[PDB]
């Protein structure tokens, strides 16, 4: 009778104000928008969409705005306090987790590194693959029967598709690959967050 | 297999020390009572009993005595930190939710207001029916595919129940219509959380 | 569909450097071991072993290494911050709960005290018989309708044993008596953890 709940590991693309743990995470999606998108409310999500409409529940939505996977930032910053190896462990009790990220790491220019399955250093994961290896091998442990799935955002350097590819390849995750996702100011529209959401559907009826 | 879990999004009639998140939140029932009542233990409160005898789990009871529904509260004075509308998004996660207040609205002779189901401002949610439909378009998108229940005190004035009731009837969301519930020092006793706790059992029923 | 979560209540023999909430509390058992153990994963600890392979999800994990079920500590320190009587209120929303305590109150010499059901005082709850009762009333009140097992660790002395025993009949609470479980610095090692876990598996079949 209970319906499973899911979570949200995301960035700018899952962020909306007053939807994210913890409250303090950077929001790109605004009731009153700040940038230039048509999105105005949480029902418009790519996440409320899919949760609300596949009869789930929301868990924990921790998306932070501009955060990239590795703790490689921008301009070569550290992004240790905002990376998704850091908040991999503040996603409350859910049935099944979104992983929706690389975006950042892409735009970046974040090293992209040598493919590492163990040990794993403080160096190594300010560098793409190593720090993609690490989440999902500490997330497998840390969410034992919970189902993970790796959303891929559409347009991204093929270099960082196919380590993603790849790397859930190695742990076993689904990994959705969008395509065409409609943007404006390069994150999704009202269009391209529906397009997310029935793409999802899509890769559920198939698997 | 797994059983679904309530959380309660109260006022004085749902608090019991120790029970509460956040903690800091004010108690109205004691284990050693404080105010003239029988009620001594969790145990005898309308919401463990609803939950352990329908065999449910506890999830979060986010309840704080003499909160409003609005943000004007007793004398005029500003309940924005303790209200139900800023209180509503710490219930944890759960399946289903109570949502019982405007006792204190109702008493606090909080403004009525106009009805207003959208562009929500600062200034229209000190009044009661901007608020309450507030609470309920903001829990349903917040708390998707889980089961909404308002409880309506007994003996509150009809302008309240009314606007409750018609608000409640917008967004689809049922409000549970509590009567001769047996109070002392106007809140339950152990009858009243008894008949509270079985009324909500025949409206499931039905 | 939805899978039962279980939390944990736990002493050093539950711990895992980045399992426990909150996340300050004292950890034994660590990625690169600062005690002689050959355990080095969660995957070998008996709750990850005991929740993966049985279908369930890991809720809260709140153990505390050296911690008390009552007030009285080593040395007749006051344990009032770290017993479980004062951590049995943040365990998340689970469906299962195990406790897994009283090796410390067994070593620390607590003092056993008087059996007592009811009216405890804070005189009572520096004594082992009462702080144990008041452990599993408080605690089937909080999680109504939540599956509570009592794991009774292997080589504690008989006044424990019995009092633990007893005060579970009491409440109506199952007790799992755990045997023979190899050890290494007194604490489960990797076939001690895999023991543990069988045992879990052994009892719910029985029961």
């Amino acid at each position: 009778q209970s319906l499973k709940s899911i979570s949200i590991l995301g960035d700018s693309y899952s962020t909306f104000e007053g939807y994210l743990q913890p409250d303090t995470n950077s929001i790109w999606y605004y009731v009153s928008p700040r940038q230039q998108t048509d999105v105005t409310s949480v029902k418009q999500t790519w996440w409320h969409k899919f949760i609300k409409e596949n009869n789930y529940r929301l868990c924990v939505n921790n998306s932070f705005s501009g955060a990239t996977i590795c703790n490689t930032g921008y301009n070569q910053a550290d992004y240790s306090d905002r990376s998704f190896i850091t908040r991999m462990d503040k996603l409350g009790c859910p049935d099944i987790i979104f992983i929706f990220g690389a975006t950042n790491d892409c735009w970046a220019g974040s090293p992209l590194g040598d493919y590492k399955y163990e040990g794993w250093t403080k160096e190594d994961l300010y560098t793409f693959r190593p720090a993609m290896a690490y989440l999902l091998d500490h997330m497998i442990d840390r969410y034992p029967n919970v189902e993970i799935y790796f959303l891929l955002n559409s347009g991204l350097k093929e270099e960082f598709n196919e380590s993603v590819r790849a790397i859930c390849n190695h742990y076993n995750i689904d990994c959705i690959e969008l395509h065409d996702i409609d943007k404006k100011s390069g994150h999704p529209s009202i269009k391209g967050m529906e397009q997310i959401s029935e793409q999802i559907k899509m890769f559920m009826r198939k698997t």
